[PDB]
């Protein structure tokens, strides 16, 4: 039902400030870009949820299968009574069920950008696990990790390879910051999508049904609405690329003809040449050996490594 603690560090004026800043900088760069965090308004979050069920998008179900078959082992290794989830599901329940089965579950700490979603989880989870304490935190995981409570022995999970949506420099910064908040008896469960057949990688971000394309183009709808811009969404083509040098998927939006875009709120006018491409997201893919090193660099020791038989996806347990 309604039992909940919820702390909110996301102000609408701060969000507006950041978007203006991001869009001005991104659209005036010789190589245009937009940060992917702006994908996730209500519509875009819905579209991502649909992406997780696409035939081509293996990551969610691959990760879920690993959690499904190793839930007990993960929870036994963590020895936690508190689950901290950065980014909010079926995956969630597997972990919580295992903690409950082990008679360890005391507390659930969801960390997400949408307070509404957090409130819904508080009710659902509160109902599913009677007596559980729920302390929700509305924040962005790049700035408010220090606001996460430290009560209990905490299993901090960052699933879905969302860590791959940060380029190396901010990624290392995030991991270090996160590691610094862990006490003895705390653990990090990190999901990393792994280097694999490049055809499979591109198809996962360029599905036949055009759902990912809609997800990508929606960032233009967000800008149109929030900054009073006039992007013609239909004029932009969805492009997914494998960058072999950086070993990352990239999502681009390509102007199929010359476009003139006015962003009224920024007193800004911007031009796209025919065939000009704008970078909207990276999805970095990892090699198993490099996951160990990136954790070590952040001050975390990898104590467990779970991966599906095909080696498509990896889950790390790590501690200070
Ligand atoms: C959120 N992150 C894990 C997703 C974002 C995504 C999914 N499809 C397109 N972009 C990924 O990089 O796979």
């Amino acid at each position: 039902h309604m039992a909940l603690s919820l702390a909110n560090y996301l102000a609408a004026d701060s969000a507006a400030e950041a978007l203006r800043r991001d869009v001005r900088a991104g659209l005036t760069a010789t190589q245009k870009s937009l940060p992917p965090k702006w994908f996730y308004d209500a519509v875009g979050s819905d579209l991502f949820d649909q992406i997780t069920r696409l035939p081509e998008y293996y990551p969610t179900r691959t990760e879920a299968q690993i959690l499904r078959t190793r839930s007990a082992e993960i929870i036994s290794a963590a020895g936690a009574d508190t689950l901290v989830e950065l980014g909010s599901s079926e995956k969630t329940r597997m972990l919580l069920d295992a903690m409950r089965d082990a008679e360890l579950l005391r507390r659930f700490i969801p960390f997400d950008v949408d307070a509404g979603v957090l409130r819904s989880a508080g009710a659902a989870i509160g109902a599913e696990y009677p007596g559980i304490e729920i302390d929700a935190v509305c924040g962005d995981f790049e700035e408010h990790l220090g606001k996460i409570p430290h009560v209990g022995r905490r299993l901090v999970v960052f699933l879905g390879s969302t860590i791959g949506n940060l380029t190396p420099a901010p990624r290392a910064e995030f991991l270090s910051t996160l590691a610094d908040t862990l006490q003895p008896g705390d653990s990090l469960l990190l999901g990393t999508d792994l280097v694999k057949d490049t055809g499979r990688l591109v198809r996962a971000y360029d599905d036949a049904a055009g759902v990912t394309a809609a997800f990508n183009r929606n960032v233009l709808a967000v800008v149109n609405r929030e900054l009073s811009a006039d992007f013609d969404l239909d004029a932009f083509e969805h492009v997914a690329k494998w960058n072999s040098d950086e070993e990352r998927i990239e999502m681009w939006l390509r102007a199929r003809t010359a476009q003139h875009v006015r962003v009224a709120a920024l007193d800004l006018e911007v031009d796209f040449a025919a065939g000009e491409e704008m970078l909207t997201e990276v999805s970095c893919k990892f090699r198993p050996e490099n996951v160990v090193a990136e954790l070590a660099e952040a001050g975390l020791r990898q104590t467990h490594w779970w991966t599906d038989p095909a080696g498509d996806f990896g889950l790390s347990l790590a501690v200070r």
